[PDB]
């Protein structure tokens, strides 16, 4: 029988509380990490905080208009009334989100900061069949919706490259420059126990909210379809992690890339 | 009642702005800020690693809370108001807990951090300006609001032309200037007689240079009365060559009336 583990793993740190549930083993709350609601430090990163440094607008409305400075930044701000992305939105090569600030004329409360007012659906970590720990759906999600925000330790691609557990990596990788990583294997938040799935239902999008300092933008998941209640979430993790990764995709999606059964095909 | 909310909605609770005295709008020469912001490399140390935090499987109403033993004790009764024995002269550092306390969210420790919940407003005085008043009862101890400004250097604050909005904070001095960059508590005036005191806290970061200032009443303070903290004898040795204190207390030390018996009682001596 299925029993709660936790009744928040993130120990009020959300807007909602996020439970673990486990109906298949007796595996208990995992307790290798520490959870945090925002990304960390564990050496200088040197992010640009400087508040003049910033590009904001000079709104008076809701920034629901085509002047939105912030909005233009981002070609046109992507949001519905809602706050959920339009479906215009490229979701195979998407855009960077500039969403309102601290220098910004607007209110708090503007229609350009949806991933700055963080999770508002309903989530549980649950005990996958064949995947170890994943994420589902407690209510019925709308496409466009953002989820969670990627959460981990910022460090350096020289740190990513002496680091022994390399399956909580996400890469930031800028136009011409830098390479960063959030790692979530021993700091991160509900994210990191998102699967992959080979036919996905959440989007990774960088965001750009506090800081405008490019080497570091913040991951947010947004769904790419609608999503019913039960429903696990993932994302593709890249074919960087299939060609790295000693074990196969248990998705067991009838569109699976990444199977026992699609891998000896490909070499056939 | 001119403005809903002078904070745009960054506040927990809106700040209205009021004027029955007066011509004079609502204040537009600044940027309203609900946290510190910097104007230069500040590289305030955000190192997870580094922070001081507790053991604690409870609300952290324990003793053995290290961060109320930074703290030489939790400072915070179960309503997060500071207990009477709290030294109000010579007031000991806060810390806080933190996101590495093993705590939740809403522990006995995070009083601060969980900002305004008083029903504040900005509103025009007789003879000081802007004020800010209370449009609620607040019991002694009860956080009010922070200090926010822009950090900055003392080197920087030496080179500034007003400085009728600095904070100082010495432990290597450093700056809170809410001239340019500021919350509600900008417009909170010196009371001879006064209602707050300031406190220097730690949250989130616990670099030493930059304690971040809180705002908590000194004693029980009624609907409509004026909050006001003394700004030290540093201010008016500053600015009394200019202007003079108008809290009207009976126990004032800065007004004209106080300044020229002080100097005729030099005249008397010497
Ligand atoms: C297979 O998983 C990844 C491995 C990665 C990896 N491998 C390195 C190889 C060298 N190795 C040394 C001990 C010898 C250290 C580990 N390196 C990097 C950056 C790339 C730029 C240069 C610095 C390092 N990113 C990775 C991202 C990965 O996940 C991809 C996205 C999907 N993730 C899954 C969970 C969350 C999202
Ligand atoms: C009169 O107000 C203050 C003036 C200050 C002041 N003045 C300097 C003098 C030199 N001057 C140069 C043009 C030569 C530049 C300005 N300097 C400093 C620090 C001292 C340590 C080294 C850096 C500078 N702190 C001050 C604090 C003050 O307020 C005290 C608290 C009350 N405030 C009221 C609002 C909120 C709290
Ligand atoms: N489609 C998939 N097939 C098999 N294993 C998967 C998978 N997606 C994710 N995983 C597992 O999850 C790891 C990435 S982090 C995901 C959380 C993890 N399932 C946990 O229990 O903590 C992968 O390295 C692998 O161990
Ligand atoms: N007790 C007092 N007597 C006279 N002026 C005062 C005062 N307390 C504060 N002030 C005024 O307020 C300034 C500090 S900032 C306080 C907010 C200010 N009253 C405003 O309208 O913006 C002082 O430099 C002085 O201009
Ligand atoms: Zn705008
Ligand atoms: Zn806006
Ligand atoms: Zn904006
Ligand atoms: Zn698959
Ligand atoms: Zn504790
Ligand atoms: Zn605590
Ligand atoms: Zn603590
Ligand atoms: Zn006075």
């Amino acid at each position: 029988t299925e029993k709660i583990i936790c009744r928040d793993v993130a120990r009020g740190y959300e807007n909602v509380p996020i439970p673990c549930v486990n109906g298949v083993d007796g595996e208990p709350c995992p307790e290798d990490y520490k959870y945090i609601s925002e990304n960390c430090e564990t050496s200088t990163m040197n992010i640009d905080r400087n508040i003049t440094h910033l590009q904001h607008c000079t709104c008076v409305d809701d920034c629901s208009s085509s002047n939105c400075l912030c909005g233009q930044l981002s070609i046109r701000c992507w949001y519905d009334k809602d706050g959920r992305l339009l479906q215009e939105f490229n979701k195979i090569e998407p855009p960077l989100i500039f969403e309102c600030n601290q220098a910004c004329s607007c209110w708090r409360n503007c229609k350009n900061r949806v991933v700055q007012s963080g999770i508002k659906v309903r989530l549980q970590l649950y005990r996958t069949a064949k995947m170890g720990w994943g994420v589902r759906a407690l209510q019925t999600i709308p496409q466009g919706t953002f989820i969670c925000e990627y959460v981990g330790e910022l460090i350096s691609d020289a740190e990513a490259d002496v680091r022994e557990d390399d399956s909580y990596l996400f890469d930031l990788d800028n136009k011409d420059g830098e390479v960063y990583c959030i790692d979530a294997r021993y700091y991160g938040n509900i994210s990191r126990f998102i699967n992959h799935l080979c036919d996905p239902n959440i989007i990774p999008v960088r965001v750009f909210m506090l800081h405008q300092d490019l080497r570091f933008p913040r991951i947010a998941f947004f769904s790419s379809r609608d999503i019913r209640t039960g429903e696990e979430l993932g994302f593709d993790y890249g074919d960087r992690f299939w060609d790295i990764k000693y074990f196969t995709c248990q998705c067991g999606s009838e569109k699976c890339k990444h199977s026992a059964e699609a891998i000896a095909l490909e070499q056939s």
